[PDB]
């Protein structure tokens, strides 16, 4: 949560930076969100493409292009979320294992064939992330950043939209 | 290298897999270079991006903007890398964990203010990804798939551009 | 595979034509893979027509869609195989007759609903153009034309693809 | 013109096929003509890509590109006429030997190098495909089929248009 | 050849140049086909316009309108081809002497009027260009230059392209 | 500066060939600055691209980058001045002598890698060519071309702003 913080390295071409307009404590419950929302974003993106590579059955097309879409609404937010995150002062990160530790998102190391099993996966991953953006919204604004607070609100219509359309395709007995 | 293979899994969906023209070798060695480079190109966005957001000094607009119209260079290049691994019966890998593993560029943990930093970096990574895309275009060849390797060249072309972009801009002593 | 050659036709307005840089063995072997890919294609377009036009069921869609997508992607091949063959001294068929002998691909005459089936014969007509573009490639460049070549990797590619997809969606004990 | 009927074949996924608004009569008599243009429209691609390949001579430019504005002109209207027939119950034909058998237009064996050869053939063809979307038009809406009716008015002009600029570039003694 | 290497200028922000994954003749073999082609494309540009403003007569615009198109095919190599020689620590020339020099095309000093001298001057042009792109290619997949390699095939294509039509039109007794 | 008079040539398809509304030595005053400018502006074309394709050190996105705005800027003109001159009764030399002997501007034959040597160097020609542009246009005028006089007025607006950036660049101790 302060490993986001960069307004303090005291390193070459690093002396203006600060927190803009928001307090160090306010900077901190902000960028808490930012670098974790940022490793989630990038993770979901991973993920919709394994389960974009590895689909197979009867849905894969379904499945398979609905993915591919799902990405081209979220991919935008991930260069958005850095770099509000570094106007305020801090540095984001992007290694793979800084992604593993922040994500509440985690990408599959397995090859799943399954429809059901991508999906359910994904509609779990997505509630969690949809409320996270509508909880981390409220808690920007009360820090007093109302900018950040708007990005979150425009995510998450995105994250529960998608979600709406995972879950309904995976309301089915039939499927399997 | 054999975690790639995904014609064996004998699990649910995926009785149909094979490596369609290729011997169990053939595929061997063309899957390796398929999966290493995969999760290569990811990391050079990843990378890219991470310099990006991190640069700062007078040639920050240089860098930034360069990084960006480098990484709509490679970005196509991880859909059809890893749907190309697919067409031949193998499983790309995407997790943090796995492009951390086979990659052979490592995306930055710290933050990078210094430009020759950055360049000197990514120079190194490119001389190494350009000569692989060479190497594993012949070999690829040699194992009877003309195709990937075919697909080799024109990355190979993309990466070289890069290298010697990015290698012209640090070669100047006034440069820090 | 000499029915293509249209440099010795004595006729009006052939006094000119001629192999270019390609002897009179290496057009024979060039020529014949040309002719017959060209057929092959033409013969792809209208099987995908046909079942695109055909399906019935609840996967309707799915393929509908899928088979204009194929189409698209191997449409341009048709213009290129058959100037590729002219400007090397050739003379491409295009009448149903020569489309019939030449192609290895059948286009159905029955009227087929059932989806398994359409892909199946499908999946089993890829695997075999796809493993053709890879052999003829190979062929080609022996007979000292990388050119030609160079346009059957890219052609390969696509087949390898649209293989896989079809495949893919076939995998499933549920399909029928 | 009855093996284009597709609502009696009993098989499975065909329960619903049926005529919609017309007589079992009136569809055989729309469906003859569908079929039959279908055919003969896919044959005009065939037979304009043959000659576009084929044509050699001072007039080269001319007619090759002629040829591909008119295919672009005619190609929108082989699906349409296909799910048209698709549409009123019936199974569009596609194969080449079907395309022989109902195509009013024969697509060449042989290599035709000579420029008023290609036109006058062509010129031929129009004149009787232009007139048979006239009689057609007629024919389907006595038969209560307006809107096929419509489809080939517009077909029409675009057949009678072609064919009065292929006449007239071959209305000249200077010509050959 | 030699003329054409910048690795060892031992001027100022030159010391990182160098030839990549090549050995020294290897880039020697590759950077004499590069500038060489360099030279020859542009010189075909520069050609094709002259011929394009010069051209009188009936056929004034077959051959004007087919020259822009062909010089449009063209242009995008004459970039691609000298950042390759760059990349590989090569230096490539322009001025007007260097053209000279390097082109397997002479542009035209005098004014052209007549059709057929301008196309069989071309045709020749491209016979040679086209056969070259073909060897080239071969002697830069020897030199371990698989990347290069694809370049001249694809460009190759298009110069066999051209020299097909511009030979076409000229197949003909009546010209003049 | 009568190299580039075609109406006096007496050869076959030149009968027709006259100066327009110009009398005699009108032409020869207008055709002289075009013959000279169209050199020119080629001859900048090459030039920007060889710095282009030769600069290193800090400063290379910016110049690389600029060269091929200000090339986009002037291309154009190529074409504009050549036809121009033709459609008076000349024939544009386009040839590497021609270019050569006439053009206001040498393009290198040596690698040049120091920025402010390529810019200064490029001023120094603009101010040339930007001067030249505003005498030739009040020299056509006094010859009674308005027509070609008001296209110089637009190039030489061009000119005379590339010549600004240019200069503003160099006009730094810091450069070197
Ligand atoms: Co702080
Ligand atoms: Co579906
Ligand atoms: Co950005
Ligand atoms: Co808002
Ligand atoms: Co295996
Ligand atoms: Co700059
Ligand atoms: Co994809
Ligand atoms: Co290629
Ligand atoms: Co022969
Ligand atoms: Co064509
Ligand atoms: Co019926
Ligand atoms: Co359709
Ligand atoms: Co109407
Ligand atoms: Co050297
Ligand atoms: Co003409
Ligand atoms: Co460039
Ligand atoms: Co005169
Ligand atoms: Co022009
Ligand atoms: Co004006």
């Amino acid at each position: 949560a302060d490993h986001a913080d960069a307004a303090h390295l005291g390193t070459v071409n690093n002396a203006l930076v600060n927190h803009h307009y928001l307090e160090e404590k306010e900077f901190q419950t902000v960028a808490e969100t930012l670098q974790r929302n940022l490793a989630t974003t990038i993770s979901l993106y991973l993920k919709f493409k394994k389960y974009h590579w590895d689909i197979r059955g009867r849905f894969f097309r379904d499945l398979h292009l609905a993915y591919d879409e799902f990405i081209a609404e979220i991919f935008p937010s991930i260069d958005e979320q850095a770099e509000r995150l570094v106007a305020l002062g801090g540095s984001p990160l992007a290694a793979p294992a800084d992604l593993a530790r922040y994500s509440t998102v985690q990408v599959p190391q397995e090859t799943v064939r399954d429809a059901r099993t991508q999906v359910a996966d994904l509609v779990q991953d997505l509630s969690r992330v949809g409320k996270g953006y509508r909880d981390d919204s409220q808690a920007c604004d009360e820090a007093n950043d109302p900018v950040t607070a708007d990005m979150y609100n425009g995510y998450a219509a995105t994250i529960d939209k998608i979600r709406w359309m995972l879950q309904a395709i995976m309301d089915d007995e039939r499927l399997d």
